[PDB]
C-alpha cells in the first residue's frame, strides 16, 4: 500500500498470535515493542532515543506479520510509548520512502 | 526520489543558509534540529521520546529545503542526537511510505 504521512503510519501487526498496532518508523534502526513474552533466549541491552535511554530484552529471529506481509528479525521488548517497526524489518517487507 | 531503508534515510537539508543532514523520520510527528539560531519568536516546550523527554525551543513557519524540495513549518531546537524531519514537514514535500 501507499501510506501518506498526514496521520501516524500505524499498521495492524500480528506477533506471537497477538494483534498489535505498530508505527512504521523510518527513524528507528530496530523494532521495539511494549512488554510481552516472545520465544527464544534474550540478552539485556540498552537503546537510546530522544531524551534518554531504556533497558530492553533483545530477541532474535522473531516472526512478525505487518499489514499482511511477513518478516523475521530482531525484536526488542521494553517500556516504549509505542510499538515501533524499525528499518531491520521495514527492509524485509520492501518499505521505501518516496517523494 | 525513491529511498530504500537499508541505510539510515539521511538527506541533505538547507535551513537558514546552513547545510545539514537530517533523518527522514516517519515516526516523528515534529521536526527537531540540534542547537542553532532561527528567525521569529520561540516558545519553550517539551518533547518526549523512547527514553525520556527534553526541553526545546519551538519555532514556527521555518523554511527548510530538503533534497531540493521546499517546506515551511514548525521547527524545534534542542539536544537531539540527530536532526529529524518529522511528519509535519514530510507531508509538505509529498513523502509517502510504500510497500
Ligand atoms: C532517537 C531518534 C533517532 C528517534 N527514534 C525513532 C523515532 O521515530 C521516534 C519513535 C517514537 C514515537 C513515539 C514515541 C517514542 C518514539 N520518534 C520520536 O522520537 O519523535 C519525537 C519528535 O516528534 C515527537 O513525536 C513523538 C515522538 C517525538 S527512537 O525512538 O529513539 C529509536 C532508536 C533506536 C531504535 N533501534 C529504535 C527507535
Amino acid at each position: 500500500p501507499q501510506i501518506t504521512l498526514w496521520k501516524r503510519p500505524l499498521v495492524t501487526v500480528k506477533i506471537e498470535g497477538q494483534l498489535k498496532e505498530a508505527l512504521l518508523d523510518t527513524g528507528a534502526d530496530d523494532t521495539i515493542f511494549e512488554e510481552m513474552n516472545l520465544p527464544g533466549r534474550w540478552k539485556p541491552i540498552i537503546i537510546g532515543g530522544i531524551g534518554g535511554f531504556i533497558k530492553v530484552r533483545q530477541y532474535d529471529q522473531i516472526l512478525i506479520e505487518i499489514c499482511g506481509h511477513k518478516a523475521i528479525g530482531t525484536v526488542v521488548v521494553g517500556p516504549t510509548p509505542f510499538n515501533v517497526i524499525g528499518r531491520n524489518l521495514l527492509t524485509q517487507i520492501g518499505c521505501t520512502l518516496n517523494f
